[PDB]
């Protein structure tokens, strides 16, 4: 649910605290378990633009985007928010643009200087 709940309550993640990653958990992950930079990563997830419409999701395919974690392969935004999350577990991701796709955004799919909401699951990670 709510964005808006996210911006009150969620948890500056970003090292700045500029608010530009933002979190709520919404399953707790097992083990006190979380990849490092390098590691494989297996997540589901659902992109939504702040107007709600969905741009993108692993649900479409029915296909975990897999990717290194910490290397600049996705957004700022995932290797962060990613970065902070245990096996199993679902959270909110409100990201600014600044940690997103910026003033250039990635057309068609994202206008730019857009804010968007991610909810990734982190199915399992490999080293």
């Amino acid at each position: 649910g709510a964005p808006a709940t996210v911006a009150e309550q969620g948890e500056d993640i970003t090292s700045k605290k500029d608010r530009g990653v933002l979190k709520i958990v919404k399953r707790v992950g097992n083990g006190e378990e979380t990849p490092m930079i390098g590691d494989k990563v297996y997540v589901h997830y659902k992109g939504k633009l702040s107007n709600g419409k969905k741009f993108d999701s692993s649900h479409d395919r029915n296909e975990p985007f897999v990717f290194s974690l910490g290397k600049g392969q996705v957004i700022k935004a995932w290797d962060i928010g990613v970065a902070t999350m245990k096996k199993g577990e679902i959270c909110h991701l409100l990201c600014k643009p600044e940690y997103a796709y910026g003033s250039a955004g990635s057309l068609p799919k994202i206008p730019s200087n857009a804010t968007l909401f991610f909810e990734i699951e982190l199915l399992d990670f490999k080293g």
